[PDB]
């Protein structure tokens, strides 16, 4: 009933969930302490995994980047810059080694993942800053690292996704990085929380509700949500201008507190005359395509993810 | 240039079509026949219909008026029990178009669904307007239901469909159907529909060169001609332009398709997320850089070949048995 809105084996597969397992945010150090417990097939052979550091001017502290190298490939690589999610609060790049290895080895590309700092600890700007910290050193240290410069794309879920829509305006008014590709995995985005999605989720079971939304929107600006003048790259959904953005694909269920933001964010995209791709997916909770991909609707997800990847990165 | 916001493969296919080929909807039975001559270009690459499907022409009956509506059936042959129906209704702007136009695609969704699929022979605006061609569509919603048991057809397995101004009919017929309370719809499927008469979204005034199929120019010819009223008057029925329902509460489950590149992207992505704020299960497609037809006029393109497999897949799964 709390599953009604649903796909029927997408409710089934959050039901198998037990109670205990759930994101509970009352206490940031223990959800994080129990994800990294609860977390804890082995990653593909043919993907050499490294961590490298990133020198972050904002603060001059350094910033890990997860490497993800397909050994087999030859030439020049593409490379795809990922952001974990985690609600700005939680998370590392090791809860998506397997999705980063996965892509490594089929788009083909250089995965870089990048550790950010997290909220409270380390609100806005500084988790930005350590991505775009990673995202310029790759760009310095292209031929050392044997990849295509022109063909970097940045990509996030969630908070990442927010992260990765903000990253792509901070760089195109730096003008320093090109970035050819911006794929955004259900986004969060708008810290102002007034859409009428951003009400209809109130369920834990449903894995983000309004609840946890306002707990990790009020860490990361240290500021309440919806605070007058929160810049732009901060909350993507507030930017006016969005012209001269990289081609965008934006990925969002119907049963997601962000459906409303992602697809207000898409649509303006479009009318700004950046192409987009919007695939709103019918019935679907946020993080069904991580939580439950065995299901048809997660199987379509993850195949349309490799395959705009595939064909944003492809050599001309 | 024209050309500029499109997916160059799209680009290339749009190029490669003379200008003298191109829609003008200022003389409608001149524009009847550009489509006559579309119509034999895009068929002409096209390989001949399946040989497993049979195609036939019935007759239901319209208590609108008293008239008798074709229904075009493909039926696949090797599916000798009961299959799921999909009622199409081909597109034309309300002022042109036949079901022989979608010979081909109703004839590989019936093989591939598999389906029986009924395309609907509705009447032309601005001959027979607003409500006589969505009449029409009821009447044979109304027919595959009643002849069901005789069709072979399932009738807890109806899904609408439509392209254009026949996805506008396609959503009207959800809405009239759900009102009058009669035959329960599975699925509505809506291929770029046309269900904004007002021409007020940002779209509405981005694509206005002939040479990318459907103008503001024909959108308002079109609704002119279909609501036999100036495109935006006051109280236009919700049946008539969808866009304008106010409630959309226990429509059918829908999926929505549309190109950036499109007259009615804007108003196709509205309607599709009214539908989810309505908690109607609903997806939406919107790809990149695809003009009006993209998946017809250019069949073999990345963009198009993604969006054919979708529609499928989507029939597929909609219309599957439990």
């Amino acid at each position: 009933s709390v599953f009604a809105r649903l796909d029927p084996e997408l409710a089934a597969a959050l039901r198998e969930i037990p109670e205990e397992f759930l994101l509970d945010l009352r206490d940031i150090s223990l959800a994080r302490r129990r994800l990294q417990i609860l977390r804890e097939p082995p990653l593909p052979s043919d993907v050499a995994v490294t961590d490298e550091l990133a020198p972050n001017s904002f603060d001059g502290t350094m910033v890990r980047v997860r490497l993800y190298r397909p050994s087999e490939v030859t030439g020049p690589l593409p490379v795809l810059l990922w952001i974990h999610g985690g609600g700005y609060v939680m998370g590392a790049p090791e809860m998506n080694d397997q999705q980063c290895a996965e892509l490594a080895q089929r788009i083909p590309a250089l995965v870089a993942s990048v550790d950010y700092r997290l909220a409270p600890e380390h609100p806005y700007p500084a988790p930005l800053e350590d991505c775009y910290a990673a995202l310029r050193w790759v760009a310095e240290r292209a031929e050392q690292l044997g990849v295509d410069r022109e063909r970097l794309a940045i990509a996030g879920a969630s908070a990442g996704g927010g992260l990765a829509a903000g990253l792509a305006l901070l760089a195109r008014d730096r003008g320093e990085v090109p970035v050819r590709f911006q794929l955004l995995i259900y986004p969060m985005l708008d810290d102002r929380n007034q859409t009428p999605s951003s009400y209809e989720i109130t369920d834990p079971r449903l894995i983000w509700t309004r609840d946890w939304n306002l707990i990790g929107w009020r860490a990361y600006l240290g500021r309440e949500p919806g605070s007058p003048d929160v810049p732009p790259y901060a909350a993507p959904a507030r930017a006016d201008d969005l012209a001269g953005l990289p081609p965008a694909y934006v990925l969002v269920g119907t049963a997601d507190l962000f459906r409303d933001e992602d697809i207000a964010y898409a649509q303006r995209l479009m009318q700004a005359g950046v192409p987009t791709e919007l695939h709103v997916f019918a019935g679907a909770f946020h993080g069904f395509d991580v939580f439950a991909p065995t299901a048809w609707v997660s199987q379509r997800a993850n195949a349309e993810v490799l395959a705009v990847l595939q064909r944003a990165l492809k050599l001309a």
